[PDB]
């Protein structure tokens, strides 16, 4: 599934993630767009071998399991599977644990070069909420 800017910002929002950790809904929803565009069942394959999964893209050298990244662990004890669903509990679930290690949305480089400073509020900008 594809998610509509507005339509994650809601679901989002009803997940918890509207100000989790001192992170408004705006960083959330610009952290997707630009990780996944909004796709939920986006991958991609690193140099290290691991694979980043779902909105969020999150990754399996310690948050999901795959079965083929040597060494990794499964931190927020799901197949990454789980993180490519339309439903996207896990993708927050999991985001929601990823968030609380230590360095907060930085751990998502996207959210770092590409929405860290900016006017995040433009994302949630007329939506209903």
């Amino acid at each position: 599934k594809v998610f509509g800017r507005c339509e994650l910002a809601a679901a989002m929002k009803r997940h918890g993630l509207d100000n989790y950790r001192g992170y408004s809904l705006g960083n959330w929803v610009c952290a997707a767009k630009f990780e996944s565009n909004f796709n939920t069942q986006a991958t991609n394959r690193n140099t290290d071998g691991s694979t980043d999964y779902g909105i969020l893209q999150i990754n399996s050298r310690w948050w999901c399991n795959d079965g083929r990244t040597p060494g990794s662990r499964n931190l927020c004890n799901i197949p990454c599977s789980a993180l490519l669903s339309s439903d996207i509990t896990a993708s927050v679930n999991c985001a929601k644990k990823i968030v609380s290690d230590g360095n907060g949305m930085n751990a998502w480089v996207a959210w770092r070069n590409r929405c860290k400073g900016t006017d995040v509020q433009a994302w949630i900008r007329g939506c209903r909420l």
